[PDB]
């Protein structure tokens, strides 16, 4: 959405995808083990990424809305669905007039391997309708959510083991109760799993935990598993630790408002935070609750007591961590030389473009790619998921046997050391630290989405830095995840 | 029974739930942060309210029987489901004479609300077929349950994930076997999860430990957490703990039976047993064991040995807590006020009436309500269900695993105390006590039952006397408990 | 083939039936409750055995298949499904010219027994296919198992609730990736558990670690259970352990090579390998993994480098352990009283003839029975059944949260006891040993495969010992099985 670096969604996910199997194409071949070795297994590879990178299917709808006045209305929409290899498929609704087949075919294929870095079992999946949901009732939202849901089951674009939805600009936690209700309501009432059709739902309809926080936390572990390794740290040039540093969110949605929050907690300064009306500043810091509380109460930012109206590009604030929570392409060639920022944390899918990358490559800035830092979504998705088909609060069942469990493990290190030191010790009581004592029922949802996103967070991080270093991509992070992306689903169709 | 006060039993439940609907009305209406504020939301509040009362489906089945003599009758019966605000229904088929659609409504209704208080993921439900069983053959209850249970398939009464019945009165183990029999034939010979159908099970067929017993000592549990609460216990004039108590119990049945073995356990005396032919007695106590001995070799407790006939309404015994466990609206305005006992412990679906709870309050009798005391039921019946889905016996992949780790675990405590203390502590054997030898493989089946009860009957019992404590109710813990029922229910319906 | 005892498969395998029923026919008989005492006690239980013994169902298929040469070829195949009293039936798909009506009904009654042995919940079934797979294309290998798979899906020979085949001889991972394949592409393209509509699937196509593995893995446990016990190794006349230990394997594939491999790698020598066109032999030994580089390389085991072309019955080698891992009725009445080795271990399907049983039960030959030894395929099958219906990795979720929860475990032992022991401890550290640092996280998914198998062979194995002695059948571990296989699938059938 810019001027002369504006390209094509997909073919911009393309051009990431088609790097980073260059640099394992080598890897790839040397791998398969095919007896018809030779060139037939390097063209055999380029086969199979050749079947990787085109959605596999793409329904375009256009359906009637009886608009609140009566008229109607015929609303535009599609679901694209990456790959199958895994099912069901994964991924979000996203409700704005920059919908078209092209952006929905991007962040379907931006799915997929947003789910193999993290390792998540899903293969990708978008949709989107072509609205803007200010013009609109929540009522209309309503009729829209509901109707786009119907087309969706009875061509096979939603349904808990076929194509399984979530929530992403202007839809959410509501938009996520209504498709759940009218797919189980209509097409699934025999399914045992209807409500596991799709994620992101209100925690009372078969949600998670965390969801709504879940991309911003994410965000938040993506940018510790790198604020702290000193050996980037030190390629930066600033010192480690989250204690030192200041930040600028660009967005104040569920993904930025959360990314916020967090940074902001752990020690971070955010000094600037923009919406798509205008930006606030401060170098003193913004609080994220004052910031939030002043938003719900006034509709925007703008005029925050505790800061200024910034005129000027947000991402160009004066500032360390600079956090894209928009939308895409909002780094470009024309603005990337002057970002003063050090590292790029992409909470948003794709905001960067292929050639700001490039400056800010030889500008030693950090972008942290979308395809790893913002999948905390799907991972909290995929447990949402998961929490649907076990039909069990994780914890229900075992929480009395554990804390069990633990006092009489706990009474065993007891009685056996007062049965050696007899009276020498005496009463040797044996007791959960503060600590431990919260943990002494075994993990409940809110523990297992925490720590189970913390986990992928790093792991992910990890693999992702081992591949850095093995291919010398230095700060190019972005394509060391496409390499493990296109490692990872390369071998379902390998095998 | 009880011509004066036999109230319908759909809108007696109905009473119950408004009294519980009016006292948290204000609670709930502050809740709901709907923008549109002032009483917009007290009309949102009781228009939920209205929704979550009635009925959703009740089906009525007239079907022919040949019976064996070759003569043909038509039996007659009803299923009722209350609620899908979670998916699937669950309750039980009932065989009485006394079977009426209304008694099956309000039945499935109780059911809704007792899941709620104890966390258990499923709409009411339930069914009735008009026979009395002792009056056919067992190849006639065969073929009545089995076309009875092709009416509820093929009509949407039942099915893992629609519908999942499960036993009552005069159905058992026998009844459950020949209903998941015929569904997974016919209408589920494709399912996956067929025997997840219905629950009560015989365990060689599908069933969970302790389901026929699961009822029972939910009961006890029940009434443990109270009856060790000084607060109650102070309140109502007696003393904590199950050792000086006795105890009277109606109907000899599944939950009769099983209540009695578990409150004679931990030291509840049991002075008198009822059915429906009499009641016999002996302030001596009676064993349940022995009972049931005599009682399945002369089908009848009357004339037991070792206890006299009791001439008189055995819920008007003299004794320490009286547990219903027969049919509904049996402790009424007509006999409250000669009880005797100090807590009513509803085993029973709905056993007392109101008329007859006004009394008991203002008698300072305690009532510990059916919603809460008898869903060691459906808990179970949870558990078995979620066995069925998940195709494994609980623990049998982790045993040894678990076994070996806590072994390793200990062996840390252990190689670390000796690191410290070289000689002078010497060697210094870190052995499970024999408690946490039972526990060394980590949870079977049976730990979870026991235990999984154990936590919900007490996670419950909490939150029923917090919220009598919140809201003055005293001793009234029925309205306490649909309070609960009803906030985590308008909880869904809102959100 | 012997020309002399080929007892017709089926019939063969009724004789082993036949055997243990009788023998625990008293036992069925005394624990049967029934009112109708007598010997319409016995009756029932005679008639319940006589419905056990015949396949309730067998699918004979001929089908077309234009050959890679544009010819049309009539293929003929198989599949027998022997009980449902549990669903799915399980078993492996076969690829011989030996697969007859006869044969595929034995080898499926072979499984529900095996799977009753090892607490596996499936009723058995069997396909085969009357193909060379030697003398058929990749491409024609396909288009045959692909069109059986439909065959099989059309007629409900094939889904994940109804019956999940699996690998057997000359199939494995590529067939099993195949038949999930084309089963997930058309009838169960909605099924969430369209993948686990067969077992031995690729892992990176929804298998599990180690099912190739997984079967010779539990040949290993279960000669290494019987191995070890005293009881059975005196009798014997021989040492307990692997130590000293000697074994020649009648098959390399996937059951001989891995049973090969296991023994190997806990003591024993392997001194003879052998297939359809020779065997090898070496009394000092022939390491496993390079007969695997050779066979690979090679396609045949004949002139291995560190071994001699054996000339005479790979059946007859002098050796402790004597493994068949081939086809059936290899050990039969004409050379069972030459066969020199003191345990039988039955990795094959039904290897051993009665006749040749017989002479083996008085020579004081142990033969460890396939309805036991071979189990570790169904056990592990069922692993990768499970994890596909789970859709989540072992342990993805708690890894984090166990590790965190372990050492703050730890870390309430040392605070307890540096509390204690102020300064005359000082700093008591409490750490992991190494074994316990590599479960601190928890199971993994290898972890559950290896140590699910080790458990149930281990468990499996004792109330075989125990049945044995009850029933002073010494050596007949055979019928010792087939008792459990008959009273575990009896007991289920109740109504
Ligand atoms: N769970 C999720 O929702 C996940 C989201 N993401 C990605 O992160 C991004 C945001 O998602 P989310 O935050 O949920 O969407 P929301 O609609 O919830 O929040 C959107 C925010 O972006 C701002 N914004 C949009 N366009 C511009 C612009 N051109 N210039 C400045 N500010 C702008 C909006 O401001 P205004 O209100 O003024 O438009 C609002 O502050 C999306 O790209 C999404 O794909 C990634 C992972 C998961
Ligand atoms: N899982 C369950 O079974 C659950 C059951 N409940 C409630 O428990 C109650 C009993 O269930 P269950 O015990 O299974 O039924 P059963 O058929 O198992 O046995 C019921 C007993 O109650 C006796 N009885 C019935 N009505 C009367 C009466 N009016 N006066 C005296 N005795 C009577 C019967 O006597 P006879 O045999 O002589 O008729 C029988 O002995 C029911 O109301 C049920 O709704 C609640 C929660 C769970
Ligand atoms: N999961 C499994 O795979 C399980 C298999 N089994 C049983 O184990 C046996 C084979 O399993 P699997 O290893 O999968 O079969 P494979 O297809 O893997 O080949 C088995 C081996 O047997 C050899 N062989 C076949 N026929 C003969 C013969 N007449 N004389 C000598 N050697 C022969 C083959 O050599 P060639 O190539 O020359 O035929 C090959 O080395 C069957 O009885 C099967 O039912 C038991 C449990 C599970
Ligand atoms: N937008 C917003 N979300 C909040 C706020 N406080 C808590 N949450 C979110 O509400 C959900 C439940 O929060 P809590 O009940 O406080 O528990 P939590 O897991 O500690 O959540 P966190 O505070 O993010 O760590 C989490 O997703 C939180 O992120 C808030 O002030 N504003
Ligand atoms: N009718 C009857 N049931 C029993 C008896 N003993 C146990 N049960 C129930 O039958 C089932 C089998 O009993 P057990 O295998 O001993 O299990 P349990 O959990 O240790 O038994 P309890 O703790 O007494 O419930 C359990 O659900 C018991 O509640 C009995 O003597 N008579
Ligand atoms: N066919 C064959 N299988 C092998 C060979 N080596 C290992 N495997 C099997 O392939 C699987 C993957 O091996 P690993 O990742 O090393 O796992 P593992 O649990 O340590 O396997 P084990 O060596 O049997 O203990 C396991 O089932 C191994 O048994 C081999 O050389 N040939
Ligand atoms: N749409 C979000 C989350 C998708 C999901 O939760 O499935 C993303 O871009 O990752
Ligand atoms: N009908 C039983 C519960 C039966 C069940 O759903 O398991 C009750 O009223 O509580
Ligand atoms: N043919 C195999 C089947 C194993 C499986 O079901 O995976 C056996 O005899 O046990
Ligand atoms: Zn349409
Ligand atoms: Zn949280
Ligand atoms: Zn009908
Ligand atoms: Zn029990
Ligand atoms: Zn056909
Ligand atoms: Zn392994």
């Amino acid at each position: 959405a810019d001027r002369e670096d504006d390209p094509n969604f997909f073919k911009m996910v393309e051009g990431f995808f088609d790097r980073g199997a260059s640099i394992v194409e080598d890897k790839l071949v040397e791998d398969l083990k095919t007896r018809e070795t030779e060139e037939q297994k390097r063209n055999r590879v380029r086969g199979i990424l050749r079947i990787i990178k085109p959605c596999n299917h793409v329904l375009s709808l256009s359906f009637p809305i009886r608009r609140d006045d009566g008229s109607w209305e015929v609303i535009e929409g599609y679901r694209a669905q990456h790959s199958q290899h895994r099912t069901p498929c994964k991924g979000g609704i996203r409700y704005s007039t920059d919908v078209s087949v092209d952006e929905v075919k991007a962040l379907a294929s931006l799915m997929t391997y947003k789910c193999a870095v993290v390792d998540v079992p899903f293969g990708g999946a978008k949709a989107g309708v072509k609205i803007n949901p200010k013009n609109y009732t929540d009522n209309e939202l309503e009729k829209i959510t509901r109707r786009f849901t119907m087309e969706l089951a009875k061509k096979g674009f939603i349904g808990p083991g076929v194509d399984v939805p979530a929530p992403d600009m202007s839809t959410g936690e509501r938009e996520m109760s209504w498709i759940a209700d009218t797919y189980a309501s209509t097409i699934g009432h025999y399914d045992i799993n209807a409500h596991a059709c799709v994620t992101g739902k209100p925690i009372s309809q078969g949600g998670i935990h965390g969801r709504i926080s879940a991309t911003g936390r994410g965000v938040f572990h993506g940018i510790e598993n790198f604020i702290n390794e000193a050996s980037y740290m030190s390629i930066l040039g600033m010192t480690p630790g989250f204690g030192d540093k200041t930040f600028a969110v660009q967005g104040f949605g569920n993904v930025g408002l959360h990314s916020m929050r967090y940074l902001h907690r752990f020690g971070a300064k955010c000094v600037a935070v923009g919406e798509s009306d205008g930006s606030i500043w401060n170098p003193d810091g913004i609080d994220p609750k004052e910031l939030e509380d002043f938003k719900l109460q006034h509709g925007t930012i703008l005029g925050f007591p505790k800061a200024k109206i910034y005129e000027g590009s947000i991402l160009e604030v004066d500032c360390d961590i600079l956090i894209p929570a928009a939308s895409e392409k909002q780094l470009t060639k024309s603005n990337a030389p002057r970002v003063k920022a050090k590292i790029i944390a992409e909470g948003a899918n794709g905001p960067t473009t292929p050639e700001a990358d490039k400056i800010f490559l030889e500008r030693n800035i950090m972008v942290i790619p979308d395809l790893y830092l913002n999948a905390g979504g799907v991972t909290v998705s995929y447990f949402e998921w998961l929490k649907n088909l076990n039909h069990v609060s994780y914890g229900r069942l075992t929480f009395k046997y554990e804390r069990d469990s633990n006092y009489h493990l706990l009474m065993s290190v007891q009685e056996s050391l007062e049965r050696k030191f007899g009276k020498h010790g005496g009463t040797i009581p044996i007791v959960p630290t503060a600590e431990f004592q919260d943990r002494i029922s075994g993990a409940s949802e809110k523990d297992i989405v925490h720590s189970g996103l913390a986990y992928t967070m790093e792991r992910s991080a990890r693999q992702i830095m081992r591949t850095a270093m093995k291919y010398n991509l230095g700060l190019d992070l972005r394509t060391a995840a496409y390499v493990n992306a296109i490692e990872k689903v390369f071998r379902v169709y390998n095998e």
